[PDB]
């Protein structure tokens, strides 16, 4: 069955607004919630498709993807998802899936943060289990080379250059832990020297935030220009060698960036072009092997599988 943005138009016409209201309220106390939620959707989609598998807690028949490298002590916003689900279950009992709810949340988070607005295709259902081993192998790492980032995306069906470059724009807001850039700052690639593609003046600033013996969990803004605004500032930074993580700067400085550089240049000088590409990439990502029809279920509680 094909996903459609009109899926809940009759069964729960107000799910969108309920989701938005929840985020709007949380934003007051947590300015970063919008970035965390968009990332939860991405982490979900890349492991067995967008089926809300990342939301499941540990059970005795399978381990949680929340423990996966990249997710453990990194992913967040779960109790917020719990709140959205409860509000929606009240208005529309057993109607909206966690997988679809997380998809709308990601979209509203982008819009609320100043990004484009669009109706995401819906109709996805929830998985009956989590896949930790798959997560540990399918999620791209910050130390990946351009070709490795490409293999990683092609692996789940996103075999276009615009997919990698456009979705990477998700790093236009949010934070990153010092621990993930330490090598770029003090000993890159076992050379005892910092990454040569890192702006030297910016390297000073970064070394100040992430001292060699400091707190590895200290957070740093992904986008030094507009840290919380969803815009194309992320691509401008790359052009100045100010991409925060290796996988970031590689889109512009890697010797394999022949096909990505033109897209960086383009997105950096046109918000409309970037937003179009982002919406198109997002919908494509939201379409990775989804459960539909009778497959999977509609979780009452996103943290656990329905007993029946
Ligand atoms: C190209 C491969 C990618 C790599 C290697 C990667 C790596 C990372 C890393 C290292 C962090 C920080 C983790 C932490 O400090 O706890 C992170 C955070 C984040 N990523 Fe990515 N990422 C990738 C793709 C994406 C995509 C496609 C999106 C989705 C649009 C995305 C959205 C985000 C957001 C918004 C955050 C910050 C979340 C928060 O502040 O809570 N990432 N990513
Ligand atoms: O966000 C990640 N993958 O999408 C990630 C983050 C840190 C380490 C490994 C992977
Ligand atoms: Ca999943
Ligand atoms: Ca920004």
């Amino acid at each position: 069955m094909q996903l459609t943005p009109t899926f809940y138009d009759n069964s729960c016409p107000n799910v969108s607004n309920i989701v938005r209201d929840t985020i709007v309220n949380e934003l007051r106390s947590d300015p970063r919630i919008a970035a965390s939620i968009l990332r939860l959707h991405f982490e979900d989609c890349f492991v067995n498709g967008c089926d809300a598998s990342i939301l499941l807690d540990n059970t005795t028949s399978f381990r949680t993807e929340k423990d996966a490298f990249g997710n453990a002590n990194s992913a967040r916003g779960f109790p917020v998802i719990d709140r959205m689900k409860a509000a929606v279950e009240s208005a529309c009992p057993r109607t909206v899936s966690c997988a679809d709810l997380l998809t709308i949340a990601a979209q509203q988070s982008v819009t609320l943060a100043g990004g484009p607005s669009w109706r995401v295709p819906l109709g996805r259902r929830d998985s009956l289990q989590a896949f930790l081993d798959l997560a540990n192998a399918n999620l791209p790492a910050p130390f990946f080379t351009l070709p490795q980032l490409k293999d990683s995306f092609r692996n789940v069906g996103l075999n276009r250059s615009s997919d990698l470059v456009a979705l990477s724009g998700g790093h236009t807001f949010g934070k990153n832990q010092c621990r993930f850039i330490m090598d770029r700052l003090y000993n890159f690639s076992n050379t005892g020297l910092p990454d040569p593609t890192l702006n030297t003046t910016y390297l000073q600033t970064l070394r100040g935030l992430c001292p060699l013996n400091g707190n590895l969990s200290a957070l740093v803004d992904f986008d030094l220009r507009t840290p919380t605004i969803f815009d194309n500032k992320y691509y401008v930074n790359l052009e100045e060698q100010k991409g925060l993580i290796q996988s970031d700067q590689e889109l512009f400085s890697s010797p394999n960036a022949t096909d990505t550089i033109p897209l960086v240049r383009s997105f950096a000088n046109s918000t409309q072009t970037f937003f179009n590409a982002f919406v198109e990439a997002m919908d494509r990502m939201g379409n990775i092997t989804p459960l539909t029809g009778t497959q999977g279920q509609i979780r009452l509680n996103c943290r656990v599988v329905n007993s029946n």
